């Protein structure tokens, strides 16, 4: 069993400073994604970026203090990759794809649409981009994971306020039928193996008590491809965990090698 956390942490900087690394010494995962870290390795404080029993790979964006994922795991990939060999999403910081021997590992932040009609058009190419780069993979017979923030909800279930939000992005019909399109080519989403209850989102606003009433949003997902998801045993929701506007994400699978 190997115990994945992705996590959406509105800067890790930020994040640290309310309690990041007591949290993760208690969750101890084998695998740690994150999103949304706002620096590069050399503005952020050694204990941040040297965690012991852990290794750290950093994948900053072009611009400083935006967007960026990183990766922590208690066994190094054999090597990543940090994009799809398309620059205009590649140079954002948001692809970070670790080769592990049973599986590959995408750690994905995918774009915001809710800024502009040309934010929209990029997000949804980047979904593009990604769908391609993804089946090429395990076409060429990769076990996947990918984790991160989609910034979409998939269905009604998954938001509070599905009639207000049909047309925002984050709700639209083309947004959400990319995800169905997505899982149409083989993958599934794995929170939904176990769990088909209502009112288990991980975004909320940050205003007006969102959290406290639940008014929110499940915009991260674990995806696995069909072929492989024997090995996934739970699948579920860190909503006790403070610290950013989303919480964390978990997941446990099952392989030797
Ligand atoms: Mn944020
Ligand atoms: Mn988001």
């Amino acid at each position: 069993v190997l115990k994945i956390i992705s996590w959406n942490v509105n800067g890790l900087r930020a994040v640290h400073r309310k309690g990041f690394l007591k949290w993760f010494m208690e969750e101890k995962p084998d695998i740690l994604c994150l999103q949304e870290i706002k620096a590069a390795p050399e503005q952020l404080p050694r204990k941040l970026r040297h965690v012991e029993g852990y290794r750290s790979f950093f994948t900053p964006a072009e611009r400083k203090g935006y967007s960026g994922v990183a990766m922590y795991t208690k066994v190094p990939p054999s090597s990543l990759r940090e994009g799809f060999g398309v620059e205009r999403f590649d140079t954002e910081g948001r692809i970070q794809i670790a080769d592990f021997d049973d599986f590959l590992l995408y750690n994905i932040y995918f774009p915001n649409g809710k800024m502009s009609e040309e934010r929209l058009k990029y997000k949804l190419e980047f979904y593009d981009a990604f769908l391609e780069d993804v089946n090429r993979e395990r076409d060429s017979g990769r076990n996947v994971i990918i984790c991160g923030d989609f910034n979409t909800a998939h269905r009604e279930i998954d938001l509070a306020r599905p009639k207000e939000n049909s047309n925002v992005s984050g709700f639209l019909p083309v947004e959400r039928a990319w995800i169905d399109k997505f899982i149409e080519n083989g993958y599934v989403d794995t929170f939904r193996m176990f769990n088909s209850d209502p009112g288990q989102y991980t975004w909320w606003s940050y205003r007006t008590r969102a959290r406290e009433r639940n008014v929110g949003w499940r915009l991260d997902y674990f995806f696995v491809n069909e072929e492989f998801k024997g090995k996934v045993k739970r699948s579920w929701i860190l909503s006790d965990v403070m610290g950013s506007d989303h919480c964390p994400i978990g997941l446990e699978i099952e392989l030797l090698e």
